[PDB]
């Protein structure tokens, strides 16, 4: 049984029916909402799984509007001869299992007609992966050319590669690490907390109360938004510099500061807390060395070739990260690094440079696909 | 009369009467805590200054109890033979002026009978500096041999070496820049927000109401406990294992999350939210060069002899601006490089290596 690919650029919903997550729960009725750019091929091995990152959704390139709140969150590489080219390529995403942009989250109703909220499962990388699975399948897709991603992105095509070799060409995992460090999982944990001291939170069952803990994400959005800047490249921006006609030795803010309350606002305008606390906690749960022995023997095991992207200036997933999966991954060539002032958030800023290891990757792609022979 | 010392080791409250504040806000009835160890010399030339940090005290050394929630914040750097040798030197530590541990801040009684709260001036690094300094002439000292400070620390040092050259014969300046950085600034007043947040906070007048924003207060020192740590060290020392038997993918909390919760939780039971809102704002409005023609032209104007010290790992005040003041002030022969996995905190746990740049600030003190 199998669904149509939605229009170019048009979201679809795939209904996959339940799906057991890692920690035994059967979830029922779960839809993942997909985009894609470029024709299936007619044996349909031309898929590209771009997965995106904790704030991101299906909408990898194009305008804002026509139910689109941003314009593309990696707009410009796909499209016809772009990094991903869509003349060649199928370009798939999916909105990730606990979002807020057309896929079964925490706001979507639950079986009792109610959301989800409190009832919604802790979810892993793993029942991420699980479910863009379960979608491609229900789309009869079986078999992936690259899965590309950066960040909750890169551990999600991580996750895949690992758990899938035998169904998976190539990939791209850019500025991740092969497990949550303590850093990490830190402020994943201290971010929820924040969302989930705000009044409004209301155990999680805040959904259609008509008051949500957007002040709470706010706060988690701002401290997150500086673990993702580069600390040199913040102080060449604002320094200690006042916002506009405003004295901070009065109570007035500082322009940093008053950059982070709209960075928060931005956020506020177009996602859930709810969903936050979910994806946070996912995060927080990355480890492709979970239940195979750890990190080193995950990776060891895997013979897919992996093109492993780090930036410079990345102070939440710092480049010693990348090294060991290069290192540990025997189909990784060795590392590339994106010499970038902008840290973390440099793979979706660096359109050129991530745009071309994105290029080497489905290069590499179509070689092994070509020379790939499975039912 | 004086106000003379407390006996060793026991807190004095110095009345400093009222305080200009540089915002022009005139701040009544000040009081400063003071601890000292070792004897005050005939002349009075031997005061070695103690700054804290943003959550320290005056209680630089000694153990916990007898009134001290803490062991002294740097135990063991004060006493005989220490690095502060108090058979020469009187090491003596305030409370800033904000605190919550004996000296004027939010929580404290304003002139009308009830606490500052929202009526509290925003103060500066400046005004701390103005309220020590009145501390210690009313207790009959008006020169120091030298100060010492990490952190909120090192700022106070460096104002204090930079706005009174002739006053002190040298510093040391740990774990700070010239000025605050925009990723200071960001981190500091988000964690002002996490705090106002809270719907306890009462607009800061939560004082003696039996509600305080704690919960918003143990979420901002969640994220500086982070800022403060190095970051390898943290991964080697927690990683992602989880707490005791607990499984984090069902609830379960991780072993980091845990420290974290205690570190917010240890925090709650000694420190004022008000006191953290107004020291985190002093720490934003860093800046040796405002007023001065900028950061260089103030810091090449001053020619006391500094040891400038960095921690390798420092991800709050990384160690470019450490190098900048080693290079700037004139007094300073080059940077002492901490060799630490422990990051920012280092200045504090590294009590043998900061031991060591204390006892080379002294031997220029002379
Ligand atoms: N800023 C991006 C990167 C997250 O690592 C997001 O919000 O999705
Ligand atoms: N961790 C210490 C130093 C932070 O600058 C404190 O809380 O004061």
């Amino acid at each position: 049984a199998t669904v149509p690919l939605p229009a170019e650029g048009e979201i679809g919903l795939v209904h996959i029916g339940a799906l057991t997550l890692e920690n035994g729960t059967v979830l029922p009725d779960v839809t993942i909402a997909v985009q894609r750019w470029g024709e299936l091929a007619p044996d349909r091995g031309n898929v590209v799984m771009v997965l995106h990152a904790l704030t991101g959704d299906s909408h990898v390139t194009g305008p804002a509007g026509d139910g689109h709140p941003t314009a593309g969150w990696w707009d410009g590489v796909a499209g016809p001869g772009a990094p991903i080219d869509t003349d060649h390529w199928c370009a798939i995403a999916t909105n990730v299992l606990g979002g807020c942009r057309g896929s079964t989250g925490p706001g979507s109703l639950a079986p009792d007609g109610k959301p989800w909220g409190s009832r919604f499962p802790q979810i892993t990388i793993r029942d991420q992966v699980a479910a863009d699975r379960a979608a491609l399948a229900a789309l009869g897709i079986t078999e992936v050319a690259a899965v590309v991603g950066g960040s909750m992105g890169g551990a999600r095509a991580l996750e895949w590669l690992v758990t899938h070799p035998d169904d998976v060409r190539a990939g791209l995992v850019l500025a991740v690490g092969a497990r949550a460090t303590a850093d990490q999982i830190g402020t994943q944990s201290t971010q929820v907390a924040a969302i989930k001291a705000d009044p409004d939170w209301q155990g999680g069952d805040y959904h259609g109360t008509g008051r949500a803990p957007t002040e709470g994400m706010e706060i988690a959005r701002r401290f997150a938004h500086l673990t993702y800047r580069g600390e040199e490249e913040l102080d060449d921006r604002f320094a200690n510099t006042p916002q506009d006609d405003e004295d901070p030795l009065t109570g007035g803010r500082y322009a940093v500061q008053s950059y982070l309350e709209y960075q928060g606002g931005k956020l506020a305008r177009r996602f859930d807390p709810g969903t936050y606390v979910v994806l946070s906690d996912a995060l927080s749960s990355h480890d492709v060395g979970r239940g195979r022995g750890g990190v080193e023997a995950a990776l060891r095991s895997c013979p897919v070739p992996v093109v492993v992207g780090g930036i410079t200036s990345d102070r939440l997933y710092p480049i010693r990260l990348q090294q060991e999966l290069a290192e540990l991954l025997p189909g990784c060539q060795g590392l590339d690094v994106v010499d970038s002032i902008y840290g973390h958030d440099g793979f979706l800023v660096e359109t050129e440079l991530v745009g071309k290891l994105i290029r080497r990757t489905l290069e590499l792609a179509q070689r092994l696909e070509h020379h790939h022979h499975h039912h």
